[PDB]
């Protein structure tokens, strides 16, 4: 590519939607590569993550625990706008681990509160990848903060198995993972604080026992269960990408499979296949691809069922379509 | 669905680990329905030397439950008991099954009930079972109540290449966290239902670090009396899971020749492990031929988990020497 | 096979080289099979493992922590003089993982203080393999007070990627990665100790919260840093030999990938590509081949971030050589 080619090349705006939704995008890609223009204003603000109120400074790429998924498809360049506004009180910035060079961007994206920024870069590798805010000498603060989020790399040619067949999903959902550190006082119950620093000291005391208070998808116990149940038809082809940007997670649906799992995120490297339980280590995407079968309930954890089901770490799919007999049945229901 | 009933019909008996029932590798014919069942005991189980308790909730009275073995599209039927004389209601999910949580959606199962299950082993692999009753599901799983299923290829185990992998012994072990409460004297309490150590427990999970981490339920139970036995030369398949937590095994003086560490027969095997990773969730296998004789430990590699917590199996290999492989050259001696 | 073709072969005596440096050594295997003469004396002694100054008793093969990187060739045989100088006060032995047998040569290395052993192995399989001390009884202890290190077993071709084209590096760094476990007073400062003996029973209790104190790169926080850093240059090709004895980790390169990861260590099992943070279970050695595209400073860390950037588990690449615009450019510097 010269300086003629860069320049001359489509630019295409694209607006983001909030997880676990994702924006219109085509699988196989149409005509040549292009600069695809994203915007996302950094919200600092307090959530509550849990059924007692607890609290969390959250810090919000477009005001949402993760940040939403963008889409580009391999050489494209992504070219975002990271607004930081005059509201916040801290500097943020961005690194993209689908970029290569100056921390991910971040050595080039570090914006105080009022100022804005534009990083492009080229997304030469295929696959699904996390990105965060990383400020010097404070990252792991902003990151627990839920200021992560991930990227989706997709083939030019779309998805393909590992003998080269088409892999075409009929719907797409985005599941960031949240481990939470949140003080308690001497009696056991979480505090609240007045600005985000306040809580600094305080949270890195909880960060360095290594434990999670809390483990959460789309930044809160139960966001994704109940009518917030993600959903699907027997016979529908869906890609599920899960994200943690700094803790292992083993992403499971309860009553299917992943059909194919990229578990390491990275369309170059062949999928897994039949897998009940795929392993995401923290600082990684991965995506699976099932088609469902069966009608009803199901639920989609993070497989240490401590953390799903004490912790947060469960959301929900609401299947419609006939039930398989063949498949399974009740031979005998429950019966004394 | 309607010519199931068509298909010829096995009643398999299960047993212990780490032994698995007998079967075939290849298929013996044409889909059919296997046939189990397994009564559930919630029991009081020793866990390490210093007589600490866990009130084990275990399927066919084990923990792990036992090793199944189907092969794919055979149907696995399951008959689980619950008797009268326990406590909870209990289920099954099967993560080799498809509908309904693996299962569990259809065999909730209060004290004094049984139901039966039938499902497709449409997917060629080890995978977990465990008990999942909705609100205490995690409860279940870290008090023991769960185990594996194999489902063979038809045409049996290969590498990546298409070669036949054909074992001479297999084994199953499946390994456990225990979350154990102590008393103000670092001391592990008693209790005399399972019920009474519920609030205690949860409280220990949500440290998420296990009081123990064990091989057949506990310290050494995998060593002695039921230490694992091979011979120089012979193919050993060694079926590893964890319902719940994460897990990196090791054969101290071996490899994993061949290793499935998702557990799935159609994802390629990796070659010459030194130590493979299973998900909490998950089950994996490792395929192993024997060269040395003498006694093998085999681990979760987290030393700390194998050597303080519980976490170290035996091996007990016969045969001859191979100096080839490995000779001491100088025996430990004066500078 | 037999001990008259095993006495016909060549030896050849190595010099090892401190980590992160690896000694030098050939890629494609240069000759027939010959028997590689190591030498290692193990040191009980004192190190300084943070800024702060604490102190960690360290049983030091060749007095590092990791121990050398050896490195030898498929088929060749490795013959280790080990040594227990009569100073020292444990007794201490060596298990190759990549070695068949008596629990990979812990079983006949058993040397207290004043002895020595010779140990050889055929390296029968190629990869990446921890080796650490393991003396029945105080296994653990032994390794989480840094008794460990790596091999490589190179192809006699040399390396190649999953399709058989070559894969040739430029220079390798070995990152052993430590989990210490340092006791700590009534007001959580950490402890020292007159004799290793002495730090026993406290290190015991901190082994078991399973959260180590501090995570780190060659010995110590920092330690491949400043002008300890790691080096390359734009265009060059750098192989990453990464090992955790006892604990898991999940390597990244921040503003860089892994290009071909081995993550398991074993080259017969092909590499995954275009990794942005790969996993390596504790007990385990991986490596990844990565060319650097971009100038600047780029962190290579354990990617669970408090390990990284609280306990330690960060190094530093300084990096020489062109910007590249068309990878990443800064479209508007932080500005408003
Ligand atoms: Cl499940
Ligand atoms: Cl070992
Ligand atoms: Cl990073
Ligand atoms: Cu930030
Ligand atoms: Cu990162
Ligand atoms: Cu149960
Ligand atoms: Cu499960
Ligand atoms: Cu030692
Ligand atoms: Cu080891």
């Amino acid at each position: 590519a010269t300086a003629a080619e860069i320049a001359a090349l489509p630019r295409q705006k694209v607006e983001l939607v909030d997880p676990p939704f994702v924006h219109a995008h085509s699988q196989v890609a149409e005509g040549g590569p292009k600069v695809v223009e994203f915007t996302m204003v950094i919200e600092e603000k307090k959530i509550v993550i849990d059924d007692a109120g607890t609290e969390v400074h959250a810090m919000a790429f477009n005001g949402t625990v993760p940040g939403p998924l963008m889409v580009v498809h391999q050489d494209d360049y992504l070219e975002l706008t990271l607004i930081n506004p005059e509201t916040n009180t801290l500097m943020h910035n961005i690194d993209f681990h689908a970029a290569t060079g100056a921390l991910g961007g971040g050595g080039l994206t570090e914006i105080n509160p009022g100022e804005k920024t534009i990083l492009r870069f080229k997304a030469t590798k295929p696959g699904v990848f996390v990105y965060h805010c990383a400020p010097p000498g404070m990252v792991p603060w902003h990151v627990v903060s839920g200021m992560n989020g991930a990227i989706m790399v997709l083939p030019r040619e779309g998805l393909h198995d590992g003998k080269g067949k088409a892999l075409t999903y009929d719907k797409i959902y985005y599941v960031g993972e949240q481990d939470f550190y949140v003080p308690r006082d001497e009696n056991g119950k979480y505090k609240k604080y007045e600005a985000p620093g306040d809580a600094y000291e305080d949270t890195v005391k909880v960060m360095r026992t290594l434990t999670p208070t809390h483990v959460v998808f789309n930044g809160a116990v139960g966001a994704l269960t109940g009518d917030k149940a993600m959903t699907a038809a027997v016979g529908e082809k869906v890609l599920i990408v899960h994200s943690q940007a700094n803790r292992d997670t083993r992403p499971h649906l309860i009553g299917g499979h992943g059909d194919y799992v990229w578990a390491t995120g990275k369309f170059n490297t062949p999928p897994d296949v039949d897998q009940e339980t795929w392993f995401i280590p923290g600082g990684a995407a991965g995506a699976a691809f099932y088609t469902f079968q069966q009608p009803g309930i199901y639920a989609y954890v993070n497989h240490n069922l401590i953390e799903a089901f004490e912790l947060g770490a469960a959301a929900h799919f609401k299947v419609t379509g006939e039930w398989n007999d063949d498949l399974m049945t009740s031979v005998l229901a429950p019966s004394g």
